[PDB]
């Protein structure tokens, strides 16, 4: 079997992407953020504290004939940006673009932190990292991808994110018309539970490529590209007037400046991120200072190839016995 669904940016900056997901019988459609950096499928629900819901579509397990309370199971997640959510667990039928999984753990949120409440367009998250990161206690649960794996024609999912435009998430097959040239595959380490890989270097604009190993994670749930301080400093040194601002919390640049492109290595292949993709607009309404899409990972502890980098490529997440990541130009 296969699945194919369209993903759409939530705003004009591509801060996040939402993909419609059908949960329960009869179907309840919720717009979820597909996150390859986490492993919990959690949603806003009829059980969420009324004051913490601001416009989201909620899942109502009492209206689903296939919903089952997973007696005594609880979940609690604390994301990298200080955001958190927690609640109880149900099992229910979940479908993504025609691909159906029965008995998928659906984590019903009882409490959500304010940053989730503020994003009215995001109804929950669909975790696509490895199942060892799932927070369900006392019995850890499998991701949607892990549950679908046996049924898929091929144990892969692909991410084709658009720049200020809709894109596609495909499950079970590789669309050979969605990319140009060939796909370069690279090794994945699953030790921390992430799609962790090693980039072979980088270039700023039309400069010389610097061969250096950069260990990072392919993360669809992170908006920006977080790289070591040395790399980020070399990029922003090429932008007149760019500087690191502690009040803003990162590198900012004059909105009138033209940004150079950024190249990252995947084996012997090169993926070019156009400079326009690194512009995240004014820091505040009316400001002539703009926020950069390439930031330091020094305070994070891990390098993250977020939406800024992934949207410049066709990306294959190969969940075979020995997992790999594929990258192609598009
Ligand atoms: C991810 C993280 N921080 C940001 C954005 C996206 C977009 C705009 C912005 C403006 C000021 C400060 N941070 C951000």
């Amino acid at each position: 079997s296969t699945g194919s669904a369209t993903t759409t940016p939530i705003d004009s900056l591509d801060d996040a992407y939402i993909t419609p997901v059908q949960i329960g019988t009869p179907a309840q459609t919720l717009n979820l953020d597909f996150d390859t950096g986490s492993s919990d499928l959690w949603v806003f629900s009829s059980e969420t504290t009324a004051s913490e819901v601001d416009g989201q579509t909620i899942y109502t397990p009492s209206k689903s004939t296939t919903a089952k309370l997973l007696s005594g199971a609880t979940w609690s997640i604390s994301y990298g940006d200080g955001s958190s959510s927690s609640g109880d667990v149900y099992t229910d039928t979940v479908s993504v673009g025609g691909l159906t999984v029965t008995g998928q753990a659906v984590e019903s949120a009882k409490k959500v932190s304010s940053s989730f409440t503020e994003d009215s367009t995001i109804d929950g998250l669909l975790g696509l990292a490895f199942s060892t990161l799932n927070t369900v206690s006392p019995t850890q649960q499998k991701t949607f991808f892990d549950n679908a794996k046996a049924s898929l024609d091929s144990p892969v999912f692909t991410a084709d994110l658009g720049y200020h435009a809709p894109g596609t998430y495909n499950f079970g097959f590789i669309d050979t018309t969605a990319y140009t040239g060939s796909i370069t595959y690279t090794a994945v380490s699953t030790k921390q539970g992430f799609w962790e890989w090693t980039s072979t270097g980088y270039a700023v604009g039309s400069g010389t490529f610097k061969s250096t190993s950069i260990d990072g994670i392919a993360d669809t749930g992170t908006t920006l590209l977080y790289l070591p301080a040395t790399v980020v400093s070399a990029y922003w040194a090429q932008v007149s007037g760019a500087k690191s601002s502690s009040s803003v919390g990162g590198y900012v640049f004059p909105c009138s400046a033209t940004l150079p492109s950024f190249t990252f290595g995947v084996g012997s292949a090169r993926i070019v991120i156009p400079g326009d993709y690194i512009d995240f607009g004014p820091i505040s309404t009316g400001s002539s200072s703009c926020f950069g899409g390439i930031q330091s990972s020094a305070g994070i502890g891990i390098n993250i190839f977020g939406d800024v980098a992934l949207k410049a490529a066709f990306v294959v997440f190969n969940g075979a016995t020995t997992p790999t990541l594929g990258f192609a130009s598009k």
